[PDB]
């Protein structure tokens, strides 16, 4: 008898990336399953016997150590922010974003980005730091959406910020390239204050910016600036040919994209 | 003429706890505060040309790689939580903690605790890894507090546990011990399934437990463990000798103890 559809959803969950194993052949269910739940019982213990990191965990490290290494300031700001950074960052009822926001009491949300943090961190630290301010961040982010392969509720964001000299659309793209050749990870960019995209295939891996915009002296900035925002999911996501990125979030299910339910 | 009560709290923020300088002299406010301005910007200009580590980050880094070589498994798992495993947790209304809770939407909550998380890893787990099994978690935690120069309401919370064989008050206080040893945090752990805290004076440091207790079934678990639980923002307040614990938060007011407010 061939798989049912039921069937098959479970031993997708079991399927890795790397299996040589197709569903589509004459072996029973039972079999298929026992094979695949022996398989990630072992990866488990592999990990479990030598590394031991996670994978969302050890990549903010090594995203740490890169802009570190490059003069960028780390930065561990609020996730729970005020809600009004929302309206002041322009976020309005006409912008999908405005419907996606975690509403903690009557006054907080989860940060959904990490640009206000990092605009109050640029504005304050140009009162003592030399020119040009460099910093990141690296943290959780808060969505709602749809149901989809490509976005998480809860997701992880890298942000990065320069201001002041060297502010060019090139050093831009220079610290994108250099940064996504150090992870492995193929991209594109794509693009016509300038705005560009970083895609691999369909999927956006960041929207990058180059400053001034009308939109600092909000935040009391008057000086240019160059930044980028990429989802550490999404980057999981590629560099592990996950078919879905709940197998790179925050879970609770997966484990380094294995499947938890053996 | 006397500071004032303003000029004197205006002072203490930009007063670092191994500054030699006593606020209490004839001096007057312009001028110690131009002294202690020109010190905090030396403080960040070191920093930004050195290191440029976040002592929150760098600390979690630095615990990491403690439990990692300890056979610890890293996990990361949600922070926004399903608000069942509150009350799964025991956390009834006769508790201080019922009433701490940030909820998020209907059915949601950002977590106060590590437990329930590390409770599922731990069922899950069980069924794939030798024995015993040793899982960790660092990551935000959320609780509603009253004013106070110990508790923030956005806080870092280090949960270890293991299960299966070795879980003895022995090894659960071994691990304790050599953990703060290696931090440099001086500590006393105090206690009469068994219940010990880990103080520093008369400020609580972690709660840490033994089990097997009535709890553990709730969550599928049926065999003994030891672990605690230590938050990060503390062990940083001890360290550096902070006097309130906001100095140690995420935080835009304060970067690795000095005060943005420049
Ligand atoms: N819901 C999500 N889940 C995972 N990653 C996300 C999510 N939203 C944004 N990101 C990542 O964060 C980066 C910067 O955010 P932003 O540019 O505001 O996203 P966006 O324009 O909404 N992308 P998309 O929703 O895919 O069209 C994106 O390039 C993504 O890599
Ligand atoms: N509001 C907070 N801010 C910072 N750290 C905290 C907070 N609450 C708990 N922690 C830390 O997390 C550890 C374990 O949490 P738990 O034992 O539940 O705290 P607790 O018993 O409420 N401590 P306290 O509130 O000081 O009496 C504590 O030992 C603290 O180090
Ligand atoms: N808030 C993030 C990060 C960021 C920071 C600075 C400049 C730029 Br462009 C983007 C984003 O959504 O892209
Ligand atoms: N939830 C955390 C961490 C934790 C984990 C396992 C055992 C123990 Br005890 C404590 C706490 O509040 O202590
Ligand atoms: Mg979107
Ligand atoms: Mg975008
Ligand atoms: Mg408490
Ligand atoms: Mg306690």
């Amino acid at each position: 008898p061939a798989l049912t559809k039921s069937q098959t959803d479970r031993l997708e969950v079991l399927l890795n990336p790397k299996d040589e194993i197709s569903l589509n052949s004459g072996k029973p269910f039972r079999e298929l399953e026992s094979e695949l739940l022996s398989r990630r019982k072992k990866d488990l213990q592999q990990i479990y016997a030598e590394e031991r990191e996670n994978y969302l965990g050890k990549l903010e490290r090594e995203i740490t150590r890169f802009f570190v290494d490059r003069g960028f300031l780390e930065i561990k700001s609020p996730i729970l922010i005020p809600l009004e950074y929302i309206e002041r960052m322009g976020i309005d009822n006409d912008t999908e974003l405005s419907k996606q926001i975690f509403r903690v009491d009557k006054n907080f949300c989860l940060r959904p980005m990490l640009a206000p943090n990092l605009y109050n961190y640029l504005r304050k630290l140009d009162r003592a730091l030399p020119d040009p301010i460099k910093i990141f961040e690296i943290g959780p982010c808060y969505r709602k959406e749809s149901d989809g392969k490509e976005h998480l509720e809860e997701f992880t964001m890298l942000g990065f910020q320069q201001m002041g000299s060297g502010c060019t659309r090139e050093n831009l793209e220079s610290i994108i390239t250099d940064f996504l050749n150090h992870l492995g990870i193929d991209f594109k960019i794509v693009g016509d204050g300038d705005t560009l995209d970083v895609m691999h295939g369909d999927l956006e891996l960041s929207s990058a910016g180059v400053g001034p915009i009308p939109l600092d002296r909000e935040w009391g900035i008057d000086k240019p600036w160059i930044g980028a925002g990429f989802g550490l999911e999404r980057l999981l996501k590629v560099k592990h040919d996950f078919k879905n990125i709940k197998r790179a979030a925050r879970s609770e299910s997966y484990y380094n994209g294995i499947s938890t339910n053996l």
